[PDB]
């Protein structure tokens, strides 16, 4: 009952701000994520005993892939924690506590392919789930974690209060789909401008939660200019990975995936950016406007590709 995390001075004060870096540490992850769930929630909302057994589990099944990996679970549930952080009085209890299990369970067993690199290979998972393969994938691996003798840190909520949080968890997790995440978007977009968008609406909440997704999903683009672009590199090698795979079976692979056209990733980037990533913090700051930090972050790391482009680093 009485037993707080706590963390060093600056992390104590870092770990509000947007921009955070969990560290080269991977041994304070764990910490940092109970840290996050003991403040955006409760110290009662899950038994330490069944939280510390449940994130354990999940980090024993995300895989050494160069981006798709255990920190990023970590870092896309420190963004939530400080857009729910920032926005309080917005969201239940109920959403509080699933949303931050969604994010770190958002990637589970993840082999760094795409869902189109998943369809050219007739991988199984593609027969089993024909949309949204990856995220059918880790909503069906979050359960099983969650159905381990000791594993259920939900057992002490009602049985509807649990079909609520676990359809958060699903619907939080197929929205990190980044296919989906333009359609929902434009959705916002109409709903905040033609001002027909009621958050008392749970198809509205819903979407709302979907960008938060995303916008959490893709945060690597609102961190310190250093961490973006060490970041990528990961995410580029994981794509250049993918792009060698398409070559095996004989496709030729998007640039994008094209180790051969490094050059052309500043470019690549500004597309990036320029269609996917200001796009979403601009509709998520219109929505909860105190998540304005992430969209002037983002702004920020387009400027610094923008300087890379022009020889200037
Ligand atoms: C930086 N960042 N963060 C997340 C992702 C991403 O797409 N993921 C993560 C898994 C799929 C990227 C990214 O670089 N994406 C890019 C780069 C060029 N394009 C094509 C079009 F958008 F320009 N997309
Ligand atoms: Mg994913
Ligand atoms: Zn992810």
């Amino acid at each position: 009952g009485l037993m707080q995390f706590t963390l060093p001075v600056r992390l104590c004060k870092e770990i509000e701000l947007f921009h955070f870096d969990i560290g080269p540490f991977e041994n304070m992850w764990p910490g940092i994520f109970v840290y996050m769930v003991h403040r955006s929630c409760g110290t009662s909302c899950f038994e330490l005993e069944k939280l510390c057994r449940f994130i354990m589990s999940v980090k024993k099944n995300y895989r050494r892939v160069p981006y798709h990996n255990w920190k990023h679970a970590v870092t896309v549930a420190h963004c939530m924690y400080a857009i729910l952080q920032n926005n309080h009085t917005l969201f239940t209890d109920l959403e509080r506590k699933g949303l931050l299990i969604a994010c770190l369970c958002h990637d589970l067993d993840h082999r760094g392919f795409s869902n189109s690199y998943l369809q050219k290979f007739d991988h199984p998972l593609a027969a089993l789930y024909s949309t949204s393969t990856m995220e059918q994938h880790h909503f069906s691996q979050t359960v099983s974690i969650l159905q381990l003798e000791g594993h259920n840190i939900f057992s002490t909520l009602s049985s509807s209060e649990y079909e609520q949080v676990l359809e958060i968890i699903r619907k939080a997790i197929i929205a990190t789909d980044l296919a989906l995440y333009f359609g929902n978007r434009k959705q916002l977009e109409e709903m905040y401008q033609t001002g027909s968008l009621n958050l008392n609406n749970q198809s509205h909440r819903d979407r709302v939660i979907g960008l938060m997704m995303t916008a959490c999903d893709l945060c690597s683009v609102t961190k310190l200019w250093p961490v973006t672009k060490l970041t990528a590199n990961d995410i580029y090698a994981e794509f250049w990975a993918e792009g060698d795979e398409m070559k095996k079976l004989g496709i030729q692979p998007i640039p994008m995936m094209d180790r051969d056209k490094k050059d052309e990733v500043p470019q690549g980037q500004l597309g990036f950016y320029n269609a996917v990533a200001i796009p979403c913090y601009t509709t998520l700051t219109q929505i909860l406007p105190p998540t304005e930090p992430l969209l002037k972050a983002c702004r920020d790391n387009l400027s610094q590709w923008e300087k890379v482009i022009r020889g200037e680093e």
